[PDB]
């Protein structure tokens, strides 16, 4: 996979980003998460930490897997780094996201997320407590 440069728009909730790609706008959605919606335990907790990562970070990339590239609501599918840092990453291993929607062929960074959401319940952080 490569990582591509994408600008922020606007963060939306845990789990989506309205960021410029290749100069049009696009709201992405994160490949292989799940965070609480807004009105859920640990929902604003969610958007909150993920509104932070990327809006603080000097560099936002996206990362296409190799399945699809767009969901049925014309969301991208993306990993989302700040600075070199995995969103999705972040969330897991602090218990804001859970590990979700892996379909087969845009499952690339399933392990990695798996080992954080482990050491997350281990820890029993947030939505593990
Ligand atoms: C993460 C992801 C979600 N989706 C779709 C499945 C879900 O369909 P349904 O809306 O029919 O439940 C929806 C969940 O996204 P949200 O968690 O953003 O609601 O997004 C994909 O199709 N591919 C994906 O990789
Ligand atoms: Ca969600």
């Amino acid at each position: 996979l490569h990582k591509e440069p994408a600008t922020l728009i606007k963060a939306i909730d845990g789990d989506t980003v309205k960021e410029m790609y290749k100069g049009q706008p696009m709201t992405f959605r994160l490949l292989l998460v799940d965070t609480p919606e807004f009105n859920e335990k640990y929902g604003p907790e969610a958007s909150a930490f993920t509104k932070k990562m990327v809006e603080n970070a000097k560099k936002i990339e996206v990362e296409f897997d190799k399945g699809q590239r767009t969901d049925k609501y014309g969301r991208g599918l993306a990993y989302i780094y700040a600075d070199g840092k995995m969103v999705e990453e972040a969330l897991v291993r602090q218990g804001l996201a859970k590990v979700a929607y892996v379909y087969k062929g845009n499952n690339t960074h399933e392990q990695l997320l798996r080992k954080a959401e482990a050491q997350a319940k281990k820890e029993k952080l947030n939505i593990w407590s």
